[PDB]
Order: structure tokens, then sequence, then C-alpha cells
């Protein structure tokens, strides 16, 4: 059949019942708030900043607070957080492209021939329309964070659970110590974008459309993956009409249309209405709609910085930034999916790319030897015209302008540490994650000689309309253990380092455990001065505080995966003097993928990193620094 599971409990089963989206006490918050500050501000700074807290929390904050929780109580059946945080990414005006759209490879087809670019572009394309077609009919398997897998991710489980009405169905994993997600997003997957406003973009959605967008050299094509009963297009059909577009001899328009998705919201949202005027509604609608966009790049990767920037940005002209995501396919068969953060947490990401390349790999539709249908293409595929007008033209020169001038500031590379990895961080008894963590404060004290404001993201999706939270890495444990290994690694014996580690791993997992329970204090504290703002009240002074600004700016935004499917990830720094850090922490090695602007050194973190890692794991074998 055209599925890729067939879940006997339905995909969506746990979603009534879902446990809220808990608020913390402000209390709680204010204390969690300044912890963070502890390393980062001077005497003098968190003093006034400790004031502020004690202002903001019997006072104002106090009091937005209160409503806070009262408009909670009348809205159960959402989070908190959830309108606020769509809201920010949407009403943000900045390009997507660098700020805010991230990329995940995905690892080649074990399989050599597979590796063939017209192979792998109908294989991801079909098993990625067998994901849609599975989640539409319930048959993916529920998203279930489980604590003990063999006990509850059992058949014998999912018998009995599926009896369980969803109204009470959450309680049944509960018992058992699992944790269903929410996948109220999953379904911004396919057949959706993001359309650019004024003042506030909107997320479009068309699950009535039934084909597939290709852009190959900045040319827009059009063919239909579901026929008109609902099922998958052959795939030797799909192959053909794949093999017909990469036979297109036409070169890159004068002015590739592709170019407008990374501009400036507002700059977008008004070339946008001048498509409309000038008569591309429909053309516009056929993008806007279609199950996602599949990008054809015309040659092979050179090396990883190569990859990575084709991979998050490109050359500006054959990708659809807009569109919820762009699976991008190179000529020797490279892969990745490049996705629109506003939309979701990811989260519906991941699981799409987990079982697409599973089930492409595994159950691949076509072979390397493959021979197309024999149909008439040029009927079946559709080539796109945009009406340009002098205008659009005008449009069109100056965000390749944009793009190609702040592409040229943008540095990407990487390392692979070989040491060692999870298992033996995990024998010392530390969290891979916190080692990876402390590795990266401490490169940049040795950098940089300073402590600064560092993100990463959790997962709250254990929540109804949960969406992340965020766990403050830089603590005042990673700021001692930093400055010990650092500025004097001869004062302290092996012993004391060890020590220090332990102490940086166990709080580490503390705030990682808090945030999962939406008990950090980020997403209550912006929470707060949204509800402030959409009430029309003045900035309380806690938001105005420079410290609040610096907390803010993220000179350290972190991110990692953990996946058999994923070769590495990427993303551009969300502030101009950041560093964006992918990582994984693998079995026997550790991957990093850093990205910085002019003002910043990735290739230098890098080496200090390594370094780093290095001492780590000297001091944790029992070694001198």
């Amino acid at each position: 059949d055209d599925y890729l599971q067939h879940s006997i409990v339905p995909t969506m089963h746990y979603q009534d019942s879902l446990p809220r989206l808990p608020i913390p006490k402000l209390e709680d918050t204010m204390k969690r708030y300044l912890n963070a500050q502890k390393p980062l501000l001077d005497d003098s700074q968190f003093r006034r900043t400790e004031a502020l807290c004690k202002n903001f929390e019997t006072g104002v904050g106090k009091e937005l607070h209160a409503h806070l929780l009262a408009q909670d109580k009348q809205n159960k059946h959402t989070s908190y957080i959830s309108g606020p945080w769509f809201d920010m990414y949407l009403t943000a005006r900045d390009s997507i492209v660098l700020n805010f759209n991230p990329f995940m490879a995905f690892n080649p087809d074990p399989k050599s021939e597979y590796n063939d670019q017209l192979t792998r572009a109908t294989n991801l394309t079909v098993s990625a329309v067998r994901f849609l077609k599975t989640l539409q009919a319930g048959l993916l398997e529920p998203e279930v964070f489980h604590l003990n897998p063999s006990k509850s991710d059992t058949d014998a489980f999912k018998r009995l659970i599926r009896f369980v009405p969803p109204s009470l169905s959450w309680y049944g994993a509960y018992l058992v110590n699992a944790y269903p997600l929410d996948m109220s997003q999953y379904f911004r997957l396919f057949n959706s974008t993001r359309i650019p406003r004024p003042n506030r973009d909107e997320l479009f959605t068309d699950t009535k459309a039934r084909h597939l967008l290709v852009l190959r050299k900045g040319h827009f094509y059009v063919f239909d993956v579901l026929d008109q009963d609902g099922n998958i297009v052959n795939p030797l059909e799909i192959q053909a009409h794949l093999k017909y577009i990469l036979s297109d001899s036409s070169p890159v328009p004068e002015f590739p249309v592709a170019y407008l998705t990374s501009e400036n919201r507002d700059v977008w949202a008004e070339l946008r209405q001048k498509l409309i005027f000038d008569g591309n509604e429909e053309t516009l609608k056929k993008v806007d709609s279609a199950v996602f966009c599949l990008c054809l790049d015309d040659f092979p990767m050179k090396d990883l910085i190569h990859l990575s920037h084709t991979m998050l940005h490109g050359d500006g002209t054959n990708r659809w930034f807009d569109k919820s995501f762009n699976l991008i396919v190179a000529e020797d068969g490279t892969a990745a999916v490049h996705f629109e953060h506003s939309w979701g947490d990811g989260v519906a990401v991941l699981r799409f790319f987990n079982e697409v390349f599973r089930d492409s790999t595994q159950t691949p539709a076509i072979t390397p030897q493959s021979q197309p249908a024999a149909t008439n293409s040029s009927a079946s595929v559709e080539t796109l015209s945009f009406n340009l007008s002098g205008a659009l033209k005008a449009g069109i020169t100056a965000a390749k302008e944009k793009f190609d001038t702040t592409v040229k500031t943008l540095s990407i590379d990487s390392i692979q540490f070989q040491r060692g990895g999870k298992e033996f961080l995990k024998k010392k008894q530390l969290s891979p994650d916190a080692v990876a963590q402390l590795a990266f404060q401490m490169a940049f004290l040795r950098q940089y000689g300073q402590t600064v404001a560092t993100y990463e993201s959790c997962s709250t999706a254990a929540f109804k309309h949960g969406r992340t939270e965020t766990i403050r890495p830089a603590s005042i444990f990673t700021k001692r253990c930093s400055e010990a290994f650092v500025r004097d690694p001869s004062k302290h014996s092996v012993g004391e380092l060890q020590h220090m580690m332990a102490e940086c791993s166990k709080y580490h997992g503390q705030l990682t455990k808090e945030a999962a329970m939406g008990q950090g204090f980020d997403r209550h504290l912006y929470a707060l001065r949204y509800l402030a703002t959409a009430r029309g009240l003045n900035l309380p002074e806690l938001y105005l505080d420079p410290a609040y600004q610096q907390m803010n700016h993220n000179i350290l935004s972190t991110s990692t995966l953990n996946s058999p499917a994923v070769s590495l990830g990427g993303f551009a720094p969300v502030v101009p003097d950041g560093f964006g850090i992918a990582y994984a922490v693998h079995d026997d090695w550790i991957g990093c993928n850093v990205s910085s602007y002019s003002g910043r050194n990735a290739r230098e973190f890098l080496h200090c990193v390594q370094k780093c890692l290095e001492d780590i794991f000297d001091a944790l074998e029992g070694k001198a620094i």
C-alpha cells in the first residue's frame, strides 16, 4: 500500500488528553533568571538587575502573572506560550534566510548507486508523499517519549491503549512512564507556506492540493504526485517527470523569482502584492499550496563547508524559502531538508526526516536501473511563468544584491573530534550533552576571555500545544570549570577538575529536566512582556534592563539532533557577533558544525573547541593538562 507505517494506535490518539503546559511560580522564575545572570554580570550590574527583579516580582510582574494565569484558565485547550511564540516569529521583519531557517542533511543511501540524483530524488519524493499519506490515514505511530521502551513501546501496550478513549489515553501512557507528545504542528509539514504580509506574516495551508513543486536552475515546475483517487502516482511516472525536469537545458532566468523569499518581510510583502497586481495570484497559489518544494541542484558537494552553505542558503535562485520545507537533492545525491522555522518547533520535521530516510533506503520505490514510465511529461509537468514588471525586476535585482553581500560575510566550518564520545562520557557518569556545552563555554573563554549569553533549546511537547523552553547552559559551574581549565590549569588536581565537570553535568541535567517540564524562565518572562504589550502597557523596566537585552542576545546559539538519518545540520548565528553551533555527540566521536559572520571567527573557535575537548578527555582519563 501507500503507507510507510501501520499504527494500530491512531496517530492523534493522545492529543485530547495531553497535560496543560504549566506556568511556573513567579518566585521560581525570578530566581532562575538571576541564576542564569550570575555568570554574565559584574557585581554592580547584578545588583541593579536583582533590584529590578524585586520591583517586578512584587509589583507589575505580580500583576501581569495574575492575568497570565487567568488567561490560561480561560484557554485550557492550548498553552500560554503557543500564540505569543508564533506571533514573535511571524511579526519578525528580518530575512528568514540565515536568521531563522536551518537545515538537516541526510546520510547517503548506504547502497552506492541509489545516490544517483534521479533515483534518490524519486525515492525521497515518493517516501515523503508516503509520509503524508500515513499521517492523513492516522497510520503514523504517535510521537511518544518513553522512559522504558521495553515495556511501553511494545505491541502489548499498543494493543491495549487503542481501546482507551482519547479523553483518557494520555493517562494510560503516563502510568507506564511514557510521555506522548503534541502533534498539532505535523499537518503544516505539507501543502503549507509562509505568506509575507505587512506587520505580520500568514501561515497558509491547502490540503486539497495534489502537486509537487520542483525548482531547478531557478525555474519552477509542478506535477501531480497524488492521482484523482488520492493514490500516489506510479513511482516510474514520477521518475519520468523528474528526468524530464533534469533534462531541461534552459539557463538560469535573468531574474530568478526565488530571490524574493530571502528579502526583508515588509519588502517581500510589497513585492508579492505587485505580483498579485500583475496577474500572478494563480501561479503563486500553485507554489504556495504544493505538497512541498523539491530543489534539484546541478552540482556535486565539494566538501562539508560547501555542503553546509548549499543546504543553509545556496545561491539564492533555487530554494523557495517560505515553504514549510525544501527537500534538496544535489548531483551526487546529497540530500537535506531546509525548513521554515516559524510554523513549528521542528519535531515534526525530524520525525518526517527519520521516516523518510528509513523508507527511502530500506523500501525504495525505484532502483538505479529502473526504466521511467513511457509517459508524456510535457503534458503532466507545468513549467510555471511569472509576469514580471519593471518594478519586480528591480526588486529581484535588489534581493540578489542583499543576498550575495550577506552570504559573503558567512563562514562555516566543522570538526570531528575522534578521541571519544557518548560511551566514554557515560562511563564517567557524565551527561554527554553537558560536556559538549561545557566545551563551548570553555572554548569561548579561551578565544574571547568572556562568559556570554548561551542558548540551548528543549522541547516542551509533552504538553498540549507545547513548544520549546530555553536551557541556559552558561552556569556558575561551567564558568568556574572553564576558568580552571583555561586561566590556571596547573592550579587543580585531576580529581578537582573531574568533580567540577560532574557539577556542570548535574546542574545541566537539572536545567534540562526543568526546561522539559516548562520550568525554565525564558518563556514565562516572555509571555509576561507579550501580555503587557498586548494590553497596551508601557514595557516594564525589567525588560529595558541591559542585562535582559544581553540575556536575549545569544552569542552562543546551540542545537543538537540525535539520529542515524542525519549526517550533519547547520544554522547561521542568531546575532551579528554570534556563533551558530550545530553539534552531535556520537558513540565514539563528537561533531560540531559552526557558523559565524565577520565579527566572529568560527575556524579559531573550532581549534579552541578541539583543544577544550582534548583537555576535558585528558582530565577524565587521569592525565594532567
